[PDB]
Order: structure tokens, then C-alpha cells, then sequence
């Protein structure tokens, strides 16, 4: 689970005095100057601050890996989808690239057809000169003409659309490459832990890179408000403990020694000013 946020910070301190007074060698005039400073001892606000900063970096190692999972599997999913609606666009456009390119292949057959339908309703039109005849005549030159017209136009319109199709091939093949790129990213994080980012789109980069900075930032000042107040709490805690290690004789004091400590430790605890 959590650290700094299930930190008791009473209890922390107290843990890093207690090891300290565990030292049976401990010397007068090193005690006698702790007590006077009325500050934090620093060998044991280094030692807390430590083990804060530990606690602190395996928070941030571990939300970083919930928020970088998070990313990870919705970019997978997001590039599957595109994956099966390319191939599906794909399949599609193969399909209509046959049918038109099939209909391109007979339009000049079938423009030759008309034309030479055309060029015999011509020669029959040129012999009649009922009509009737003529207007029946006409009436089938025109939609020859129409039907011309329209191959023409449907030649020109089909190559639009092979066109058209053309410019699909080439952004799904970029959506592909992209892909292709991702995916070569994930052999290397799922291998290292590294890297997360190159598993991400641009856009995805952004979302998760907010999420960690926001959490880092957050964890870093709970970690420097911690050791504050573990700092607020050194003194008062590491005097009420040296009192407990002068009273159970595990140490090399000498007996007046001790009694020099006490007559410190009772001026600092009757103070006027503090």
C-alpha cells in the first residue's frame, strides 16, 4: 500500500530515536550540547528525513505504474479499433477498385459500339434524302449521342474515384506505420518498464504526463511537509526518551555524569522563556 500517506510521524521519529539512544556509548558532552541546542538532533533528522524520501520515491514509482498501465491498455484498444476499421475500409475499397477498374476496362469497347451504331443511323439518315422515317431516325441518333455522353462522362468519374480510393490506401498505410512504431515500443517497455511513451499517441502522451506531474508535485510537498513536522517534533520527543536511557543504565555514563544530564535537562524543562 501507501507510505507517506499512512506515515504516523510520532511514531516515525520516535522509532529513529530509539535507535539512536540504543548507542550504549553515548558521551557526556555530546549529550550535554543536544540537549542545550533545543533543536532537532541531526543525526536523526537525517535518518527520518531518509527514510521519507525512500518512502516518498516508492509512492511516486507506484502511481507512476498505475497511471502509465492505465495508458498503456487504452492506447492497445484504441489502436485495435483502428486497425479493424482500416482493414474493413480496406476490404471495401479492393472491392470497389475491381468493380470500377472492370467497367473502365469495357467503356472503350462500348463507346466503339455506339459510335458505330451512330455512324450507320447517319448513313441511314443521309438516304432518305412518312418522315416519320427521318423523326424515328433522329429520335435514335440522339440517344446514341446521350449514351456517348454518358460513357464519356462515366469513364472520367470512375477515374476520380480510383483516385479518391488512392488517397485512402496511402493514410491507411500511415496509420499502419504509426501503429507498427507503437507496437515495437511495447516489446521494449513490456521487456524494461522504460519508455511508456513511445507506446503512446502524441494527444496520449499529454493525458498521461499531466497525471504523473500532478501526482509527483503532489507527493514531493507531502513529503516536505512530513519532514517538517518531523522536525517540529525532534526535541521535545528525543529529550522525553534520553530521560527514559538515563534512568535504565544501558549506557557508560558515569553516575554524576548522569546527574550533570538531569540538571540540564530540568533547566531547559523549567524554562521561563521556553
Amino acid at each position: 500500500i501507501m507510505f507517506l500517506a499512512n506515515c504516523n510521524i510520532e511514531e516515525l521519529v520516535t522509532e529513529h530515536i530509539k535507535q539512536f539512544l540504543a548507542d550504549e556509548e553515548l558521551s557526556f558532552s555530546g549529550l550535554k550540547d543536544l540537549i542545550l541546542s533545543k533543536a532537532p538532533i541531526p543525526w536523526i533528522h537525517s535518518s527520518v528525513t531518509a527514510t521519507l524520501l525512500k518512502s516518498r520515491d516508492s509512492d511516486k514509482t507506484e502511481v507512476k505504474k498505475n497511471l502509465e498501465q492505465q495508458s498503456y491498455k487504452a492506447q492497445l484498444a484504441e489502436d485495435k479499433i483502428q486497425k479493424e476499421q482500416d482493414d474493413a475500409e480496406a476490404l471495401k475499397d479492393k472491392k470497389l477498385k475491381e468493380v470500377l477498374t472492370r467497367e473502365l476496362n469495357h467503356i472503350p469497347t462500348q463507346i466503339s459500339e455506339q459510335q458505330t451504331e451512330l455512324r450507320l443511323l447517319h448513313y441511314k439518315l443521309e438516304r432518305l434524302f412518312h418522315s416519320a422515317s427521318i423523326e424515328r431516325l433522329q429520335r435514335s441518333i440522339n440517344e446514341r449521342e446521350i449514351k456517348i455522353q454518358s460513357l464519356f462522362e462515366q469513364e472520367v468519374n470512375n477515374k476520380i474515384k480510383l483516385n479518391e480510393i488512392e488517397k485512402r490506401a496511402s493514410v491507411r498505410s500511415q496509420h499502419h506505420t504509426k501503429r507498427v512504431k507503437r507496437a515495437q515500443a511495447r516489446i521494449g517497455y513490456n521487456s524494461t518498464g522504460e519508455d511508456i511513451l513511445s507506446t503512446l499517441s502524441g494527444k496520449n502522451q499529454s493525458i498521461l504526463l499531466r497525471s504523473i506531474q500532478k501526482q509527483h508535485h503532489a507527493l514531493e510537498k507531502k513529503c516536505s511537509d512530513l519532514i517538517q513536522e518531523a522536525d517540529q517534533i525532534n526535541y521535545p520527543l528525543f529529550l522525553e526518551e534520553l530521560q527514559k536511557y538515563l534512568n535504565k543504565k544501558k549506557h557508560t555514563l558515569s553516575s554524576q555524569e548522569v546527574d550533570a544530564l538531569k540538571s540540564v535537562i530540568k533547566y531547559i524543562k523549567q524554562h521561563l522563556e521556553f
